[PDB]
């Protein structure tokens, strides 16, 4: 998983 | 999973 | 899964 | 995991 | 992991 | 740009 | 830019 | 960007 | 810039 | 930049 922001 | 935003 | 928004 | 901001 | 944020 | 593949 | 493969 | 493979 | 491989 | 190989 790459996750940016909420 | 990439995710950008909310 | 690729996610830009919401 | 990556994840940058909340 | 490599978390930045919250 | 998304890309998958060569 | 998302890139996967070469 | 984000890049994965070569 | 994220960069898995080569 | 995260960088992960070579």
């Amino acid at each position: 998983m790459i996750h940016f922001g909420n």
